[PDB]
């Protein structure tokens, strides 16, 4: 198993995509097996994945972890790699292995990066403008206020790639309601017209007087651009965006907070911190070559050689000692790790065609944020809810 391989690829952004090269370079030069890397738009890889595995797909491919793995898993579409961790299981911890395997117990997954979902910021912007980090909701608002009398946009702020802003509807249900609410919505083991899911947009209509306009209309890279051009004061996202966007001359400028605390009873216990990886669709060619690329994937060696060109992810493997790590990274291992629990994001722990669904009439809210678009939202979003969940 050492012919060639053919591997899709949603990193199609500049530096993710290099950072990608660098890695397939190195798994090449140690596994023998030439790669060829086919690229693709990132939302439009997602959006057309399962044509994609039903057609005829690549060798190998980027996907993701938790329920966006399991759901497509679930149809046939995967080839089970339990013969692949069987040799890099020891490398791995409980929660990446339970992200990494079908709902019928197998693994169709290797990781190799984790990121968190927090608000970012310039340090030198908050120093020379005497800015302090809020712990709460209210000094988060008070903050955002200070910036607007500053001249400043508080928070920069994007959802024309439609997922986006569901970071924010996962955050407040996190900070308000807790994970295990928050992951009974996403299996709609609670309705969407539940009482807990009002608040969130209730909450989100005080902060969103606050967040950047025009935002249907951004794309996430314009606004974590705003943020590293200084005309916002911060952002809420994934590291994997944000600081992957920034300059490398920039990065030492980035900093984050966690999202603030809203209610005690959750107090900041929670987060999105996405796991990305990569499956082995069952139509693809050269499986036992592919599986030697996958092996090589799912080692420290390799996590290693990738971080010295991504310094915005955080590495999985036990033992990971990459000393690339600038500050970033490591706040990021330190604030995950700090976590009760940490969820994936909507559209990863979800029914995709919920995701789709939540994904539109959060846009539509983004637009006209008022109590009455909150009962349709809610009442639109349970009774498409009842449908996809039968
Ligand atoms: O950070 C969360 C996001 O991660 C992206 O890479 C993915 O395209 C989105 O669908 C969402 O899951």
């Amino acid at each position: 198993g050492n012919g060639p391989i053919t591997f899709g690829s949603n990193y199609s952004d500049e530096a993710p995509k290099a950072a990608f090269a660098s890695l397939m370079q190195q798994a090449t030069t140690s596994t023998t097996v030439p790669v060829t890397v086919n690229t693709t738009d990132h939302n439009t890889f997602q959006n057309n994945i399962s044509n994609y595995l039903q057609g005829t797909p690549d060798s190998l491919a980027t996907w993701f972890a938790g329920y966006r793995l399991q759901f497509f898993a679930a149809q046939g579409l995967l080839t089970p790699i339990d013969d692949v961790w069987d040799k890099i299981g020891g490398t791995f911890n409980d929660a990446a292995k339970s992200l990494s395997k079908g709902l019928d117990g197998h693994y169709y997954l290797v990781p190799l990066y984790n990121y968190p979902w927090v608000v970012f910021y310039n340090k030198s912007v908050f120093q020379s403008k005497g800015y302090e980090v809020p712990a709460s909701w209210e000094a988060f608002i008070a903050l955002a206020r200070k910036m607007q009398s500053d001249g400043l946009v508080p928070l920069a702020f994007a959802d024309k790639d439609g997922w986006p802003a569901l970071g924010t509807f996962d955050i407040l249900n996190l900070r308000i309601n807790g994970y295990d609410y928050h992951i009974k919505l996403m299996k709609h083991e609670v309705p969407w017209t539940d009482p807990g899911v009002t608040k969130v947009f209730d909450q989100w209509r005080e902060l969103a007087a606050y967040q950047q306009k025009g935002a249907n209309g951004r794309t996430w890279q314009d606004a974590a651009k705003a943020l590293e051009n200084k005309q916002a004061g911060m952002m809420f996202q994934g590291s994997n965006q944000v600081a992957a966007n920034y300059s490398a001359k920039n990065l030492p400028d980035l900093d984050f907070f966690v999202f603030p605390a809203i209610n005690p009873q959750y107090g900041t216990d929670y987060m999105d911190a996405p796991t990305d990886g990569f499956i082995l669709p069952k139509k693809g060619k050269n499986a036992a070559a592919a599986k030697k690329v996958l092996q090589y994937i799912g080692t420290a060696e390799a996590e290693a050689a990738f971080l010295k060109t991504d310094h915005w992810d955080v590495g999985l493997a036990n033992g990971l000692i990459a000393p690339t790590y600038n500050d970033i990274q490591k706040k990021s291992v330190a604030e995950i790790g700090k976590c009760k629990s940490v969820s994936q994001f909507m559209d990863r722990d979800t029914v995709p065609d919920m995701a789709n669904a939540m994904i539109k009439l959060i846009q539509q809210f983004i637009d006209q944020p008022t109590p009455e678009t909150i009962a349709t939202v809610q009442k639109s979003a349970e009774d498409q809810a009842k449908t996809i969940f039968r």
